[PDB]
């Protein structure tokens, strides 16, 4: 109750919109902007504590069009709150359930965004190591956003044989994306079993069912991504411009950030200094501290307004 006092200053909390084992996420409204945000809540006491320093510091160093944006971090005696970009389209998994499976054309659209995000994550020196439809969300634009960076440093169905054997984090994400590709185009996992060691065994053998509806080029790509030997596996580089990926596009995956923090935004800075009745130069400095506090939150949520073609205005 007193743990939520600091948060409730800045946000109107709505329902729990989801709950994994490690954290609960609530929908909320940022009071100063009216912007919807997802707030991941973690109990420090009943927790795996390294998992959230991993995620927060990863998110501070990752700014990308298909990575879920962090805004505000609040730590209390008993809680850690992470205010994040709200993605109303929900999990990719649920879209794959409602449609039985995606067509090759629709899969490619979706998959190029995943390859974009993961390729960027690798460019910054990280490896996600937990890639699956549950960890990809559709934003308001029906564009994908990658989430849950708790295992990415410098699921077993999606885990690569080397990663389970504990021997190469970049090649393991390629494997996981192979499983993801398969799920998108088939509607089920290529390796699956109710017994965890039997699933393990299937993964090591590398043999899977190849449904009739798949094209020969899809099957080739799956065969290249799901090599048990990571040396034989296709690298991230040649994934970006693979003939299958290029189909209907004819350019490689644009993996670079289209929203890199170059300088600041003057329209956001002015509205803050105007709304708070502060010296403009002083407002430029406190934003530039980048503490991921309520001020950082307000600035970043005003960029979000600009990014969606809306006026940068507080109330
Ligand atoms: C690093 O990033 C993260 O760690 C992270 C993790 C999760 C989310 C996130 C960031 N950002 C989000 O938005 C997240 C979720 N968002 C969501 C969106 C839509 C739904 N769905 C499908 C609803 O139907 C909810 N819907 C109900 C009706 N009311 C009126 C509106 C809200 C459910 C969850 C979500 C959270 C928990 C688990 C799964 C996903
Ligand atoms: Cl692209």
């Amino acid at each position: 109750p007193k743990d939520y006092d600091e948060l409730l200053k800045y946000y109107e909390l709505h329902e729990t919109i989801g709950t994994g084992g490690f954290a609960k996420v609530k929908l909320a409204c940022h009071i100063l902007t009216g912007e919807m945000v997802a707030i991941k809540i973690m109990d420090k006491n009943t927790l795996d504590l390294p998992r959230i320093k991993t995620e927060i510091e990863a998110l501070k160093n990752l700014r990308h069009q298909h990575i879920c944006q962090l805004y505000h971090v609040l730590e209390t005696a008993n809680k850690i709150f992470m205010v994040l970009e709200y993605c109303p389209g929900g999990e990719l998994f649920d879209y794959i359930i409602s449609q039985d499976r995606l067509s090759e054309e629709e899969t490619r659209v979706v998959f190029r965004q995943i390859v974009s995000a993961v390729a960027y994550v690798h460019s910054q020196g990280y490896a996600h190591r937990d890639l699956k439809p549950e960890n990809l969300l559709f934003d308001e634009y029906h564009k994908l956003k990658l989430i849950d960076f708790g295992l990415c440093a410098k699921s077993l169905a999606y885990a690569a044989p080397e990663l389970i054997q504990g021997k190469l984090g970049s090649e393991a994400d390629v494997w996981s994306m192979g499983i993801l590709l398969y799920v998108l185009m088939c509607g089920f996992l290529p390796f699956d079993d109710d017994n965890v060691m039997a699933l393990y065994k299937k993964i090591m053998r590398g043999k899977y069912d190849v449904p009739k509806w798949l094209s020969p080029s899809s099957i080739l790509l799956l065969q290249q991504m799901l090599q048990v030997d990571p040396k034989k596996r296709i690298s991230m580089k040649n994934l970006l411009n693979h003939p299958w990926i290029m189909q209907d596009y004819n350019y490689p995956v644009e993996w670079q950030s289209k929203n890199p923090f170059i300088h600041l935004d003057d329209d956001c800075v002015t509205e803050l200094s105007v709304h708070h009745r502060n010296n403009r130069q002083t407002m430029e400095d406190l934003i530039s501290l980048w503490q991921y506090d309520h001020l950082t939150a307000t600035y970043l949520l005003l960029l979000a307004k600009k990014a969606r073609g809306k006026p940068v205005r507080l109330r």
